[PDB]
């Protein structure tokens, strides 16, 4: 939308200069990032430092190491006025460091929730878009079906309809086409990896910030 | 059956490089896996770091280290076109780390049970297939006799078998034929090594997985 | 379905006689239960004691308690040619003390699951078989809709519904039947008190007791 440059930097790269105790990578990475104005720097899964240290206590020590030290501290240097953009992404925001979301750094704090029935409708669309879909094979209920499933659900019940239709395919040479049989068959085996008390968990979190109490009601004098 | 190369890398290997601190081991083989295409990658007890660590909980970190997380980095990297292929052995899957089995690295997860009625006879068999079988000795009625019975519970009884076997030839000079005798009395000191609180345990991660309920009848509508 | 009289005793009754240290009440249920025949014995709640008293640890003490053993002990000199019948319903089975499930006592054990498609609709007719439901409202949709949705869930979606439209009627008089926006918009408060961990939990002491493993697959000689 922006029209930016976008860097990911997944887990295994931030973890493997926390074991390796080589901490200039990172000068790197942010040095690249600023170069390539405009861009858009995105951290995934940044509590993987926290989980392989053991998360909320883990040792004696608190939620602070060197590699997040390092990202503040560079974050910290960077210039306002560049369009450099830093997104954290992570799954368990309870381990994460209270230092990195200090206002200045990564104040701004948006919750991911699970697709809706609009949203799922593209997820199903973004799997199948390389695949021979029939007519009748209706993504819009198939979406309106699944309410509290996540991306990745959707995913694996796509990839599992694939897989019926190519050994149905193969073992039928002995039909180029995914029919409405193979995916109410491998409608079965639908998982739900994300439970309710999940969700509950990621709620207490967020209004744990919203806080919208005690001013709702204003009124001005004159 | 694929017509592919094998590399097998045991537990001692890879408990090597995490006690070495040379971490570099990993990549070669990736190295070395790939250049062989079309090939099968083969890890034997992946579990092993996590034994030494202590497993589920062990110290105050969590279930990563560093020489999964070399391999995270090394299948992050590969190309789904070319026909190398990954394959994870455990027998406790508790305390593999949760990121390996993340969708796009191992996703796919299958459970090797204990041998039946059809499968017990191969093993006996690929045992006793270079030593001399009487007519009279039937494997299948053995393998029907072991039910909960590991393919190292047959190994030691044919190994007993055999055992018994030369023994008595040794002291008999003083025959050249495994005879009925020797595999019924060696049948006496028949160990089984697999508990049922094991198959309980292996289970419940079983259809941890599963979950094959709720969307079990569905009816399109037209 | 056996045209038998049925007698209930819910938590309360039962808890009473605990705390109350007066263990006769048990002789008239049991006396009344035997002389109605045929009649059903029914059980509600029976880790009521349980729970006062811990559950599975709790204090000291094991799952063993004194009511338990005053229906065990009336279980026991029942006679088989009679058709009194005792029905135990629980939430929690493992805080159901072993021996009550011993054999001879009530050792068949089965699983009631949440209600499917079929049932749901029976759930949402049995709530409004006394409210006037308009022709559009269609059931079978509802109970599609919703999955994982216990009898209560429906029935506080079917109550919610009728507040809505009794305060629709009440507040227009300053319409004598329920409309498909009641129960499209009190269908936004939907619930599901019961978490995917309790259906795991359930099912890991489900197949606990069914073990089908080993002998599945027997063939005769002759
Ligand atoms: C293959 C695919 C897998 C996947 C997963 C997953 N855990 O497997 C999760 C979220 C989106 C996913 N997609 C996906 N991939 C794409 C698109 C798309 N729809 C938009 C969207 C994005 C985030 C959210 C909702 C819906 N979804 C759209 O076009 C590009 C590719
Ligand atoms: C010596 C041998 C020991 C052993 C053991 C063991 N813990 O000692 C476990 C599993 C298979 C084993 N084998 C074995 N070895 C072989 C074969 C074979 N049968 C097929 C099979 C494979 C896996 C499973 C079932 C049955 N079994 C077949 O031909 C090659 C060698
Ligand atoms: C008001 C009512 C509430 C309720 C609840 C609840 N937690 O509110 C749970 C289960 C059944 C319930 N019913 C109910 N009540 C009735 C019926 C019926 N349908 C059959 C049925 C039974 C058990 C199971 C499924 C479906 N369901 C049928 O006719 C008699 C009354």
């Amino acid at each position: 939308e922006c029209q930016a440059n976008f860097i990911s930097i997944k887990g295994p790269e931030l973890l493997t200069m926390w074991f390796g105790e080589s901490e200039a990578n990172v000068r790197e990475i942010f040095d690249k990032a600023r170069q390539a104005a405009p861009c858009v720097l995105f951290f995934d899964e940044l509590d993987s430092i926290a989980k392989a240290r053991g998360g909320n206590i883990g040792d004696g020590g608190g939620a602070a190491d060197r590699v997040i030290n390092q990202i503040l501290t560079e974050m910290d240097g960077m210039s306002t006025k560049k369009n450099v953009f830093i997104i954290g992404a992570t799954n368990r925001p309870d381990i994460i460091d209270p230092a990195i979301l200090r206002p200045g750094r990564l104040d701004q704090l948006i919750y991911i929730p699970l697709p809706d029935e609009k949203s799922r409708v593209a997820i199903l669309k973004a799997n199948l878009r390389k695949s021979p879909v029939a007519k009748d094979v209706d993504l819009e209920f198939l979406a309106k079906m699944t309410n509290g499933f996540s991306g990745a659900d959707l995913t694996e019940i796509c990839q599992r309809a694939c897989k019926l239709a190519i050994r149905e395919s193969i073992e039928s040479e002995i039909v180029p086409e995914i029919r409405r049989d193979h995916f109410e068959e491998a409608m079965r085996f639908a998982r739900r990896s994300v439970s309710d008390n999940d969700i509950r968990k990621y709620e207490m979190f967020a209004q744990t910030l919203q806080q919208s109490r005690g001013f709702g009601s204003f009124r001005f004098p004159s």
